[PDB]
Protein backbone atom coordinates (compact mmCIF):
# COMPACT_ATOMS: atom_id res chain seq x y z
CA UNK A 1 0.00 0.00 0.00
CA UNK A 2 1.99 3.02 -1.33
CA UNK A 3 1.41 6.30 0.60
CA UNK A 4 0.96 8.08 -2.81
CA UNK A 5 -2.11 5.80 -3.45
CA UNK A 6 -4.07 7.42 -0.52
CA UNK A 7 -6.73 10.15 -1.22
CA UNK A 8 -5.88 13.86 -0.48
CA UNK A 9 -8.24 13.84 2.57
CA UNK A 10 -5.95 11.19 4.23
CA UNK A 11 -2.78 13.26 3.49
CA UNK A 12 -4.43 16.37 5.06
CA UNK A 13 -4.91 14.39 8.36
CA UNK A 14 -1.13 13.54 8.49
CA UNK A 15 -0.48 17.32 8.17
CA UNK A 16 -3.21 18.11 10.82
CA UNK A 17 -1.66 15.63 13.35
CA UNK A 18 1.83 17.23 13.13
CA UNK A 19 0.31 20.79 12.94
CA UNK A 20 -1.90 20.27 16.07
CA UNK A 21 -0.43 17.52 18.38
CA UNK A 22 3.38 17.20 17.86
CA UNK A 23 5.26 18.69 14.81
CA UNK A 24 8.54 16.96 15.87
CA UNK A 25 8.11 13.18 15.12
CA UNK A 26 9.23 13.71 11.46
CA UNK A 27 12.87 14.32 12.70
CA UNK A 28 12.89 10.89 14.38
CA UNK A 29 11.30 9.31 11.24
CA UNK A 30 14.02 10.84 8.97
CA UNK A 31 16.67 9.36 11.35
CA UNK A 32 15.30 5.75 11.21
CA UNK A 33 14.61 6.10 7.41
CA UNK A 34 18.40 6.86 7.20
CA UNK A 35 17.94 10.25 5.40
CA UNK A 36 21.19 12.30 5.23
CA UNK A 37 21.27 15.49 7.44
CA UNK A 38 21.28 17.75 4.30
CA UNK A 39 17.71 16.46 3.54
CA UNK A 40 16.63 17.25 7.17
CA UNK A 41 17.94 20.83 6.50
CA UNK A 42 16.06 20.90 3.12
CA UNK A 43 12.81 19.91 4.96
CA UNK A 44 13.19 22.65 7.69
CA UNK A 45 13.18 25.27 4.84
CA UNK A 46 9.33 25.30 5.32
CA UNK A 47 7.12 25.65 8.46
CA UNK A 48 5.45 22.33 7.42
CA UNK A 49 8.55 20.05 6.95
CA UNK A 50 6.13 17.05 6.92
CA UNK A 51 4.60 18.21 3.53
CA UNK A 52 8.07 18.37 1.90
CA UNK A 53 9.16 15.03 3.53
CA UNK A 54 5.98 13.16 2.39
CA UNK A 55 6.20 14.59 -1.18
CA UNK A 56 9.99 13.83 -1.41
CA UNK A 57 9.56 10.28 0.03
CA UNK A 58 6.68 9.54 -2.45
CA UNK A 59 9.19 9.74 -5.43
CA UNK A 60 10.36 6.13 -4.63
CA UNK A 61 8.71 2.67 -4.21
CA UNK A 62 10.02 2.54 -0.56
CA UNK A 63 7.02 4.86 0.33
CA UNK A 64 4.81 1.87 1.50
CA UNK A 65 2.57 2.22 4.59
CA UNK A 66 4.22 -1.03 5.86
CA UNK A 67 7.64 0.75 5.89
CA UNK A 68 6.12 3.96 7.43
CA UNK A 69 4.53 1.88 10.26
CA UNK A 70 7.82 -0.02 10.91
CA UNK A 71 9.76 3.30 11.17
CA UNK A 72 7.00 4.75 13.48
CA UNK A 73 7.45 1.61 15.70
CA UNK A 74 11.31 2.01 15.85
CA UNK A 75 10.91 5.64 17.15
CA UNK A 76 8.28 4.58 19.82
CA UNK A 77 5.45 6.59 18.07
CA UNK A 78 2.80 3.82 18.04
CA UNK A 79 0.47 6.62 19.36
CA UNK A 80 0.72 8.22 15.85
CA UNK A 81 -0.02 4.76 14.28
CA UNK A 82 -3.14 4.45 16.51
CA UNK A 83 -4.33 8.01 15.59
CA UNK A 84 -3.74 7.55 11.80
CA UNK A 85 -5.85 4.33 11.86
CA UNK A 86 -8.72 6.02 13.85
CA UNK A 87 -8.64 9.20 11.65
CA UNK A 88 -8.76 6.98 8.47
CA UNK A 89 -12.60 7.44 8.37
CA UNK A 90 -13.55 9.81 5.48
CA UNK A 91 -16.59 11.06 3.43
CA UNK A 92 -15.46 11.75 -0.22
CA UNK A 93 -12.37 11.21 -2.52
CA UNK A 94 -11.86 15.02 -3.23
CA UNK B 1 17.31 47.12 22.78
CA UNK B 2 15.00 44.29 24.02
CA UNK B 3 13.28 42.17 21.30
CA UNK B 4 10.02 42.43 23.38
CA UNK B 5 10.10 46.26 22.76
CA UNK B 6 9.80 45.88 18.92
CA UNK B 7 6.43 46.51 17.11
CA UNK B 8 4.29 43.44 16.09
CA UNK B 9 5.00 44.20 12.37
CA UNK B 10 8.76 43.47 13.02
CA UNK B 11 7.95 40.16 14.83
CA UNK B 12 5.76 39.19 11.82
CA UNK B 13 8.83 39.77 9.52
CA UNK B 14 11.03 37.41 11.66
CA UNK B 15 8.23 34.79 11.32
CA UNK B 16 7.82 35.42 7.51
CA UNK B 17 11.60 34.95 6.92
CA UNK B 18 11.58 31.50 8.64
CA UNK B 19 8.13 30.58 7.16
CA UNK B 20 9.10 31.51 3.53
CA UNK B 21 12.94 31.61 2.99
CA UNK B 22 14.36 28.96 5.41
CA UNK B 23 13.05 27.80 8.86
CA UNK B 24 16.26 26.04 10.11
CA UNK B 25 18.05 29.04 11.73
CA UNK B 26 16.13 29.03 15.06
CA UNK B 27 17.73 25.55 15.80
CA UNK B 28 21.24 26.96 15.28
CA UNK B 29 20.26 29.97 17.47
CA UNK B 30 18.87 27.68 20.26
CA UNK B 31 22.23 25.78 20.23
CA UNK B 32 24.41 28.95 20.63
CA UNK B 33 21.88 30.41 23.17
CA UNK B 34 22.68 27.18 25.17
CA UNK B 35 19.01 26.01 25.46
CA UNK B 36 18.33 22.47 26.80
CA UNK B 37 17.42 19.85 24.09
CA UNK B 38 13.95 19.40 25.71
CA UNK B 39 13.17 23.08 24.82
CA UNK B 40 14.09 22.38 21.13
CA UNK B 41 11.54 19.47 21.10
CA UNK B 42 8.93 21.60 23.00
CA UNK B 43 9.23 24.35 20.31
CA UNK B 44 8.81 21.80 17.41
CA UNK B 45 5.44 20.67 18.92
CA UNK B 46 4.06 23.45 16.58
CA UNK B 47 4.57 24.08 12.80
CA UNK B 48 6.08 27.56 13.57
CA UNK B 49 8.66 26.78 16.38
CA UNK B 50 9.95 30.39 15.96
CA UNK B 51 6.62 31.79 17.41
CA UNK B 52 7.04 29.70 20.59
CA UNK B 53 10.82 30.46 20.84
CA UNK B 54 10.30 34.26 20.45
CA UNK B 55 7.50 34.17 23.10
CA UNK B 56 9.64 32.13 25.63
CA UNK B 57 12.66 34.43 24.91
CA UNK B 58 10.67 37.74 25.27
CA UNK B 59 9.81 36.74 28.94
CA UNK B 60 13.53 37.16 30.00
CA UNK B 61 16.04 40.10 30.05
CA UNK B 62 18.51 38.01 27.91
CA UNK B 63 16.30 38.98 24.87
CA UNK B 64 18.54 41.95 23.79
CA UNK B 65 19.33 42.53 20.08
CA UNK B 66 23.02 42.61 21.20
CA UNK B 67 22.71 38.93 22.31
CA UNK B 68 20.62 38.02 19.18
CA UNK B 69 23.33 39.51 16.87
CA UNK B 70 26.17 37.68 18.73
CA UNK B 71 24.33 34.33 18.24
CA UNK B 72 23.60 35.16 14.52
CA UNK B 73 27.39 35.83 14.04
CA UNK B 74 28.47 32.49 15.71
CA UNK B 75 26.08 30.51 13.41
CA UNK B 76 27.40 32.28 10.21
CA UNK B 77 23.96 33.89 9.43
CA UNK B 78 25.12 37.56 9.07
CA UNK B 79 22.95 37.51 5.87
CA UNK B 80 19.89 37.42 8.24
CA UNK B 81 21.40 40.31 10.33
CA UNK B 82 21.43 42.49 7.17
CA UNK B 83 17.85 41.44 6.15
CA UNK B 84 16.39 42.18 9.65
CA UNK B 85 18.16 45.60 9.96
CA UNK B 86 17.06 46.53 6.36
CA UNK B 87 13.39 45.91 7.43
CA UNK B 88 13.76 47.95 10.73
CA UNK B 89 12.93 51.24 8.83
CA UNK B 90 9.15 50.34 8.85
CA UNK B 91 6.38 52.93 9.76
CA UNK B 92 3.35 50.58 10.26
CA UNK B 93 2.47 49.74 13.94
CA UNK B 94 -0.76 47.71 14.70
Amino acid sequence: GLYSSLPPAKREEVEKLLNGSAGDTWRHLAGELGYQPEHIDSFTHEACPVRALLASWATQDSATLDALLAALRRIQRADLVESLCSESTATSPV
